[PDB]
């Protein structure tokens, strides 16, 4: 199964920076969603869930096909709540009818990290929409109630190594869990929408408590109002994982650099780039543009 990238006809950098600025400008404007967290965290959850379906053995799933627009995937129980991000992006796709589904779902993910002041993420255009029968079956996304052995094995399928998995997981400092979407709840009072290494610091300095929630599921709670999933608490339980968590809690610049490489690797898995293709784009933020 080969997926070759194909630039939207005649488009260059300047065109994608317009679509970036439209997403960013709506991110600033619709600031009230989810008790003033805004849409940034669910847009990077969407980019991760449309790519997280990839399988390195047969090259099915991944961000290239834009198959999330189809009922089977949009109704995946693992994607409960992400309809909110899709409806956010929908006026923007109407405005730029020429961008493919895959490129828009992954650019929303890039834009959200940079506008929430995380690292720059190089991005590459060219995903092509594919037919409804290429929609991957439900069940390729991870369970939250598990341990380090499960996370390590799950991520081998996206061939992510330990250091890439621990950097990727730092995004769980953003947003919150919602009992009606996943059966987990919290953080309580002040959820975060700035991108920082704070999750690693909290994991190592909070006093955590294994409690059971209103959906009868167990999670780790802290006196301060912070929570963690079983799969998140895994990172201090495993010796290889814990030594990388200590590395990032003590160096926010090495964390930003390593996240940017693993997040771009995640959005690009499964795609073949022709050697005459444009170099990756680095988009300016509204703040660097004075907008
Ligand atoms: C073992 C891996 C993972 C599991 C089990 C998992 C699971 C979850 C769960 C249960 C939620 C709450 C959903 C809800 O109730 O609304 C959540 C949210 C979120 N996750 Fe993950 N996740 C995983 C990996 C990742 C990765 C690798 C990223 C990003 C690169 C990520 C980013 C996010 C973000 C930003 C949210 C917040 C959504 C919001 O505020 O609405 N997750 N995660
Ligand atoms: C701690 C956490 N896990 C998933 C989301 N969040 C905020």
């Amino acid at each position: 199964l080969v997926h070759v990238a194909s630039v939207e006809k005649g488009r260059s950098y300047e065109d994608f920076q317009k679509v970036y600025n439209a997403i960013a400008l709506k991110l600033r404007e619709d600031d009230e969603y989810d008790n003033y967290i805004g849409y940034g965290p669910v847009l990077v959850r969407l980019a991760w869930h449309i790519s997280g379906t990839w399988d390195k053995h047969d090259n099915t799933g991944g961000s290239y096909g834009g198959t999330y627009r189809f009922k089977k995937e949009f109704n995946d129980p693992s994607n409960a709540g992400l309809q909110n991000g899709f409806k956010f992006l929908e006026p923007i796709h109407k405005e730029f009818p020429w961008i493919s589904s895959g490129d828009l779902f992954s650019l929303g993910g890039v834009t959200a990290v940079q506008e929430m002041q995380g690292p720059k993420i190089p991005w590459r255009c060219g995903r092509v929409d594919t037919p409804e029968d290429t929609t991957p079956d439900n069940g390729r996304l991870p369970d939250a109630d598990k341990d380090a052995g499960y996370v390590r094995t799950f991520f081998q399928r996206l061939n992510m190594n330990d250091r890439e998995v621990v950097a990727l997981m730092g995004a769980h400092a953003l947003g919150k869990t919602h009992l009606k979407n996943s059966g987990y709840e919290g953080p309580w009072g002040a959820a975060n929408n700035v991108f920082t290494n704070e999750g690693y610091l909290n994991l190592l300095n909070e006093d955590w408590k294994l409690e059971k929630n209103d959906a009868n599921n167990e999670q780790w709670d802290s006196k301060s109002g912070y929570m963690m999933l079983p799969t998140d608490y895994s990172l201090i339980q495993d010796p290889k994982y814990l030594s990388i968590v200590k590395e990032y809690a003590n160096d926010q610049d090495k964390f930003f650099k390593d996240f940017s490489k693993a997040f771009e690797k995640l959005l690009e898995n499964g795609i073949t780039f022709p050697k005459d293709a444009p170099s990756p784009f680095i988009f300016k933020t509204l703040e660097e543009q004075g907008l």
